[PDB]
């Protein structure tokens, strides 16, 4: 999940 979640964030950015 730790992963999913900074992935996300990375993109959002
Ligand atoms: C999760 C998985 C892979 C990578 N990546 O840089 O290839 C990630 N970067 O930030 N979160 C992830």
């Amino acid at each position: 999940a730790a992963a999913a979640l900074a992935a996300a964030l990375a993109q959002a950015l």
